[PDB]
């Protein structure tokens, strides 16, 4: 039985194939048909190709030979190349035209989440041209969704060489027999199966895909949309900034350009944007997941008075100050996203731009106690059961998988009832003891949130509900600005807690507010529709934020 | 007895005054004198500046309103302002063109170091305007040289207001007289003065810090030059990322810009660059300091071969890999700028470029073992010492205090002979109980390397000299390259280890090399001389590296 999937780099997990300019370029300059690819291969095992791809001699150094073996070629051709050829401007042209084939990604992406061992194995070399960031770049996004790369200029040894092949066999702990090998070099091919490997000689993707899926008997083709790259907090880097004596914040940290800072909700984790994180270090951005204070493996100070917006404000503001950070543009969630507007009105020097998930902006009222405010809109009743220090936090600490199990459901998944809380007494009275586990979240994703409500529990979390009055005398300070930074507002339809008609005079305080909107999606935003809520972001962020 | 120090910002720490810009543009446009700061006062404390300098308003909400002032005041004048006539225009000039004003920082800089509380006492606003990045970033290199930041803005008060003076007081928790207080504007320090504070009234810096000096009995004028900025352990962003199952580095980080990973020697640690992290940050940097593996919070397992040079190296990649970084600058001293060199040869797609302090790069003999080799260049005679497991670290661990002492000393300052350690069977035979300290080292930074090395000790340290043939073998496979990427080799003129000379043919390898020379240097560069190391390397990171 099949266990490993090889996949080569150039031609199948990259495309248009680098080799293939050879021939695009010998036609647009009508030269004779072959000769540059008969130059790139001159002189064969003992070549300057051959030495390039084990390693001997740099990317740079290989240009210049290039070169003669082409003037060899077109003086036995008897045919001129023109005054302007240029070996280094025809490989730039080539190697930045080459992106990463999506769907033969997604295949392999497939095989791995069904068990299989996979790898790259390509024939490469040492990159040292001014433009070589772009080839690192996008080895960097392929490599991370392998088992095992595996590059010749690294190994010392090429393919199509026997002792390679016996080396994939060695790196993978694989017999040929249990190996899809894939390639478009058919030289290539022939050594992997002459061990007894599966090969597919790769020419059109979709027939490539048609014969593995055939032999691994893995649906590859024709699949439902994939969800977008998630993390596995091992494999993060994590940081920590103290702000104050007792206060220490830490941070996931991933990607370089604009620091981009990601503020969850109650009761939540930085685990919350486990879906945008790689999506937006992908588009640019230098991404960095906070655990708020009172969650994960932040600070939580059992003081009520810690978890005002006022304090927390000026803690991210010193959070900034310690990374040497001038700005970053702050996206909130929840109470995530009542903070960046909060961040947004008071320190707007600080702020590049602000988004938030489900949180509307709405200044508060001067005319009335935030007791009575809440008197008046009923929807906001429940928050009165999170008011006394001690009750939600038995009931919420009582059963950790019950109480995540309970809250993370998409919007057809008969979610929580707010209504009623009051005058039932808790969050969860008409909960069963087992709920069923949504599809938002595996079993390992709830265990991830019960692992790091273990440290502090849920009063730092219920405190962020505690301040009020705090709150209310400090936003009051803001009721003569506007917010006239770059401002998003997205919106989520079945969130009837945080209810998209909550947002409708938004325009008001903030003039050119830029907005997004989420059809059937629930309270937790960026785990029930992850590909939209990147989608809205990314769109923004390049053309508001930089 | 004076105790306290407060500054204003405008006409004070930064300059030129944006205030006095409107002069200026009264004067270039003609128009009559004092119309535009007529203008900007209009109304007084009910006027819309004072409502700005609350924070009632914002930056952009403003300049409408004083373009209403301009036009009133003219009117009432009987001018006209000029058709093409933009406060917006005005202001982003005046902002833009203020500077920190050196002197009086340095001043401010030096009584807080003689114990003093200092503070910046300003007039402010809330700037959400498109360029409010520019000003961002002033306050933050200001603020972090003072105890306090009291913006006017932030706590809906303003200088000549007597709360202000009150509110000044009880955040410094002193009496009026223990406090000196400068300001450009007189009606600004007549509160001050009224309260029974010592105030300056500041015109020329000079004549403001002869004042000030006289007033304090402390030298702030004619001053031998200051060190620059250092770290504080406990405020900076400390970051860990695992690069394998028992393997974790640990790093600090400052700055936003293109990634500077910077790589310490033995015996070192990530705070070996501590005058280098702040002033590379404030270039327009972002660093990543290393604890190198061995080191510090970073893991230090036992094995020999976890400490040869293609596994730190490789290391260093998944360390990239993690973080989400395709390259970064690689900067590294003694050990780290071999291993600097090694990641430019083995991984040139992964470093935008390359420099070194002191480590030169030459290639591998293929011809002469590494022990034949040391053999025919006798100053590398004490390596032998360190090669058999335990020896040395014995030795090394025994006294910590007394070995970082030993070690850490300036080239005049008795430093440690190399030549005879194996005659003399230890590297402080010869060395006192309790050395004096250099004057390159505070007692305190002597401790902090004797508390990071209490947690490993020397063993993984000594280990990266204990892979002579595995390094050799590995660096022969690289023979036939050439670095041709960004190369800068800082060399130290008395550093009798890594002397200047052993860097004369890397020309033959590295083609467009650049050098920087430090003389009267030993081989501690970057806390012997790091004014001369952050000139050399800010001048190549800006030229080269972007
Ligand atoms: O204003 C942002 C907080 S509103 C809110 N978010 C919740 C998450 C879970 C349960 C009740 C909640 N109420
Ligand atoms: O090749 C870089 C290592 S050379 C070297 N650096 C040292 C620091 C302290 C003692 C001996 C040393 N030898």
């Amino acid at each position: 039985t099949l266990r490993a999937a090889v996949f080569d780099l150039d031609g199948v997990l990259a495309l248009p194939a680098v080799f293939g300019v050879l021939g695009r370029t010998e036609e647009a300059l009508a030269l004779p048909r072959g000769l540059l690819n008969d130059a790139f291969q001159k002189g064969g095992p003992e070549g300057a190709t051959t030495r390039l791809m084990k390693g001997e001699i740099t990317l740079s150094q290989w240009i210049p030979l290039m070169e003669e073996n082409c003037r060899k070629c077109s003086e036995t051709a008897k045919v001129c190349l023109p005054k302007n050829f240029s070996i280094k401007e025809i490989f730039d042209k080539a190697i930045s035209a080459r992106k990463i084939n999506r769907p033969m990604l997604q295949a392999a992406l497939m095989l791995r989440k069904k068990g299989f061992t996979t790898a790259i194995l390509t024939n490469t070399w040492l990159d040292d041209r001014a433009e070589r960031d772009g080839l690192a770049q996008l080895m960097c996004e392929l490599k991370m969704h392998f088992d095992f790369l595996i590059e010749s200029c690294q190994v010392g040894m090429v393919k199509p060489e026997p002792q390679i092949y016996k080396f994939l066999l060695d790196t993978l702990k694989a017999s040929p027999s249990e190996v899809v090998f894939l390639d478009d070099i058919g030289a290539n091919l022939k050594p992997a199966r002459d061990l007894g490997m599966v090969t597919i000689l790769v020419q059109d993707t979709d027939t490539a895909l048609k014969e593995l899926e055939k032999v691994t008997g893995i649906q590859l083709l024709n699949t439902p949309a994939p969800l977008p790259t998630s993390c596995n907090p091992s494999d993060m880097s994590h940081g920590y900034v103290t702000v104050k004596p007792r206060v220490r914040l830490h941070f996931v940290e991933l990607g370089s350009g604009p620091a981009v800072c990601l503020c969850h909700g109650f009761p939540e984790s930085w685990y919350s944007w486990r879906y945008q994180i790689p999506a937006l270090a992908q588009a640019g951005y230098r991404v960095l997941a906070m655990d708020m204070k009172g969650y994960g493996e932040s600070s939580a100070p059992p003081e009520i008075e810690e978890y005002c917006m006022e304090v927390l404000c000026k803690e991210m503001v010193t959070f900034l100050d310690k990374l040497g950070l001038s700005q970053a543009v702050f996206i909130g969630h929840d109470w995530g996203g009542m903070l960046v507007w909060y961040m947004a009105l008071f320190y707007p020097e600080r702020v590049r731009a602000v988004a938030s998930l489900n949180t509307p902006f709405i200044p508060a009222n001067p005319n009335m106690s935030p007791l009575e405010s809440i008197k008046a809109n009923p929807v906001f009743d429940y928050q009165l059961y999170f008011q006394e220090p001690g009750v939600a936090e038995a009931e919420l600490e009582q059963n950790l998988s019950r109480t995540f199990k309970s809250l993370f459901r998409a919007s057809d998944e008969s979610v929580l009832s707010m209504h009623k809380v009051c005058e039932a007494g808790g969050l969860f009275v008409n909960s069963p003891e087992e709920p069923s586990l949504s599809r938002m979240v595996t079993e390992e994703e709830i265990q991830f949130y019960v692992q790091q409500f273990k440290k502090s529990g849920f009063r730092g979390p219920l405190n962020w509900y505690r301040n009020m009055e705090r709150n209310w005398k400090w936003a009051c300070k803001s009721l003569g600005r506007k917010i006239l930074i770059p401002a998003l507002m997205v919106t989520a339809e079945k969130d009837f807690v945080l209810v998209p008609q909550m947002s409708q005079h938004m325009e008001d305080w903030i003039p050119h507010l830029k907005r997004g909107h989420i059809e059937d999606c629930g309270h937790w935003t960026q785990m029930d529709k992850p590909t939209e809520v990147n989608q809205i972001l990314i769109k923004w962020l390049d053309s508001d934020a930089r």
